[PDB]
């Protein structure tokens, strides 16, 4: 129900996460897009004692897009909240920074928004 | 990698990180004051095999603003790049999401930027 | 070409825009559908010679949240693209900056996304 | 109000703006060679009656990157605040959306931050 489980964004990427009792997020991410193949390590944190007033649960995680197969020389962070609901979801915005020369730094960082559910889109 | 150690942002904050051999970032984020109550766990990832063309090293990390003392029901992610050389820096953009109700989700996420140096501001 | 007219977001706001031949966007943003004291000037720019390759038409606009009735001492910019066809959309990300003191400048800017359609909901 | 004038960002782009009595911003933005080919129309909005408590003045503007010479099929919005006096600055964050196909929309938008002053960067 909660955060631990297998989630998918609107692009069909797969987010496999475990929420630890200590506030840790660990798991793997597999992207449906970009210069990516197979699973990447993720790590992050979440509020392990959220408000009880109907607010969502704040969280964030990072993937650096290097694994044993490929290296895109970039990293994404997702910042968002888990929303317990009929259909649970994690609503995020993200920042994807590529390593760049200093002259190209102004154009280093993409921004977007991903919504995760436990079902893959159709 | 150049990353392990203590970094300071432009507003006082301090973080101490270990860059592990296969891409992990682990450490703590705190205030200039350095009191324990201001200290929070951080975890993230970085490119452990960056390009050799003078490009920066992509990284990101998360802090959930809960520790043993306090809970802001929110998390920050920093996404950016480490720029080495004579005056090394970590240049970041960040997203701070607070847990909200759905009606308030429009006011859930702050955005900004932080630059970290190895020496304290001023 | 397809932009001019009335758009609805997913949360109860409207706007009416004219896309001029010179790349101008002008109109009115009504934050609460039906409420006249909730109408604000919008101004922006769009690509007046977009590609005809399946790509969206890039655009942006600003609303400063002051009118004759109210003033939130803030302004939103929406940056995005218009997607035509039978189910036309304007997909945006936005930045909402409030005037703050320097001390509070870290908390000045909210980020989010909205999607506008031509049907109120269809 | 303090806003009308010639501003420069940290990259040396030149923002020539007029703040009209009604909340309008109008002018030109150029990236920096002084050349016509590099100059683009901007429009935006600002809070024409800011708070009197020390807070900055909220504002935003858009440039679509089409002129008589070039067309990048993209647009940037800047959202920020003017901070008056000894000396004046406009602090912004920006969103740069390029037209994309639907499949590529996740990579449509860059994010960054620009600070403008009435002097060139040194
Ligand atoms: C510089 O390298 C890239 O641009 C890159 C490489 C591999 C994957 C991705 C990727 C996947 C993904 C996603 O599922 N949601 C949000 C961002 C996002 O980004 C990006
Ligand atoms: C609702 O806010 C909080 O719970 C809280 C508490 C303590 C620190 C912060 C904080 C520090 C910091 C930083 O150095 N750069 C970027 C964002 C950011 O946020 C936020
Ligand atoms: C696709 O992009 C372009 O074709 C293009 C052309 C000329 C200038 C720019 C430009 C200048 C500038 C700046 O000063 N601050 C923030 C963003 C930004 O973008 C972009």
């Amino acid at each position: 129900a909660g955060i631990t489980g297998t989630w998918y964004n609107q692009l069909g990427s797969t987010f496999i996460v475990t929420a630890g009792a200590d506030g840790a997020l660990t798991g793997t991410y597999e992207s449906a897009v970009g210069n990516a193949e197979s699973r990447y390590v993720l790590t992050g944190r979440y509020d392990s004692a959220p408000a009880t007033d109907g607010s969502g649960t704040a969280l964030g995680w990072t993937v650096a897009w290097k694994n044993n197969y490929r290296n895109a020389h970039s990293a994404t962070t997702w910042s968002g909240q888990y929303v317990g609901g009929a259909e649970a979801r994690i609503n995020t915005q993200w920042l994807l920074t590529s390593g760049t020369t200093e002259a190209n730094a102004w154009k280093s960082t993409l921004v977007g928004h991903d919504t995760f559910t436990k079902v893959k889109p159709s």
